[PDB]
């Protein structure tokens, strides 16, 4: 009844997807394969389905984890697993998730390493999905281990592994790129986090159905932010009208060969074999991006297209960070004026002035006594009078 025993086997473990839901007769299944256990009596693989029978009832024995005696079968398993598929290092990271709650880390960060080395080692919808897993389970581990650069590779490689397959989200997408962008910000990579929002920008073909914009735009927005401070490298007030005193090398064949040797890498993000390539390739008009000098037209206007999905974004929120974001903006667009260092040119400062005045009033909705709020709004005004200053 070898057939019968594997229907058995089959109701339990629907049973086992299936007032307390759980536990309550599912330890009896646990039992009843136990039982089942008996009758199972080529003798290898017989205990190899033994084994995995054995996995599944350490499974069983979970209960909030609770089950420290299920802990000790599945040590006793990985034993007989490694006595010579892929089940084995699921497992293996099942048990890495216990050293987890022993707080364990180096032996867990050895079962996924070793993980990944016997994938490698050996060179239709699980795997793909659990070599991501892993992936994950690992950056939590560097998180504790401080492993930054690698948790990073590691969400490229699962935004990749997603590209490949068809796991997708618009919003997500979004997201992931605002943070990328500020990890490379912070790296000061600047030149590869161009390619980042700007390939979200091309996700951009398909409540935050609208409202989601004037986040991506708030990205933008730092994108240009970060690169004045870039241009801060060299500071106006230590200078005159002389600058670029530095080498130019601003169309150096040395950083296209070399970022042709880096891109290697680099390009790897560039997932979209071809079609996609090609939307990037429009894309890549701004990505082109790199060290500009007599552009801050075209800079205010990066802003422009991006400015009117602010506006959006201030249809989007509710009279609060309305004036958190039109601050950003001012300042931001002061900047660019700054970055223009030319006598006749004040208007900017006036036009963002006459938005100052407008954001003042809102303290009629705010009568909480935000007084460090309000001097933040005074020290705009202080900048403000001191950009006058700084005319006069």
């Amino acid at each position: 009844p070898w057939a019968e025993v594997c229907e058995k086997f089959q109701a339990a473990l629907a049973l086992s997807r299936v007032p307390y839901k759980s536990k309550y007769s599912a330890r009896a299944l646990l039992e009843e394969v136990k039982a089942l256990l008996g009758p199972a009596p080529p003798v290898a693989q017989r205990a190899v389905r033994l084994a995995v029978i054995e996995f599944h009832l350490g499974v069983n024995h979970i209960d909030t984890e609770e089950l420290s005696a299920g802990e000790e079968h599945l040590v006793k398993c990985l034993r007989l697993l490694r006595r010579y598929i892929s089940l084995c290092i699921q497992a293996q990271n099942n048990l890495g998730i216990l050293w987890s709650e022993r707080e364990e880390i180096e032996t867990a960060q050895a079962y996924l390493e070793s993980s990944e080395a016997l994938y490698n080692q050996y060179m239709s919808k699980r795997f793909e999905k659990v070599y991501t897993h892993n992936l994950y389970y690992l950056a939590q581990v560097y998180q504790h281990l401080e492993m930054f650069e690698k948790a990073a590779h590691y969400c490229h490689s699962t935004l990749k592994r997603q590209l490949e397959h068809n796991a997708y989200h618009p919003i997500e997408w979004a997201i992931n790129a605002a943070t990328l962008s500020q990890f490379y910000i912070n790296k000061l990579c600047f030149m590869e986090a161009r390619h980042c929002l700007s390939a979200a920008n091309v996700i951009f073909g398909q409540e935050l159905y609208h409202q989601r914009k004037g986040e991506i735009a708030r990205c933008w927005i730092k994108y240009c932010l970060t690169l004045m401070q870039n241009a801060q490298l060299s500071m106006q007030d230590n200078i005159g009208e002389l600058d670029l005193d530095k080498q130019s090398e601003l169309r150096a064949l040395r950083k296209k060969e070399l970022d042709e040797e880096e891109s290697i890498r680099k390009k790897a993000v560039q997932f979209g074999t071809g079609e996609l390539c090609d939307a990037i390739s429009a894309v890549e008009e701004k990505v082109s991006y790199l060290r500009p000098l007599d552009f801050e037209e075209a800079r205010e206007l990066f802003l422009l297209g991006q400015h009117y999905v602010f506006e959006a974004k201030e249809f989007f929120q509710i009279d609060g960070y309305v004036t958190d974001h039109i601050e950003v903006v001012q300042d931001h667009s002061a900047l660019f004026k700054v970055l223009a260092f030319f006598e006749t040119d004040m208007e900017r400062r006036c036009k963002m002035h006459k938005r100052r005045i407008a954001m003042l009033e809102p303290l009629t909705v705010d009568l909480n006594p935000q007084y460090y709020l309000l001097v933040n709004r005074q020290i705009q005004f202080e900048i403000a009078h001191a950009y006058y200053d700084m005319m006069d």
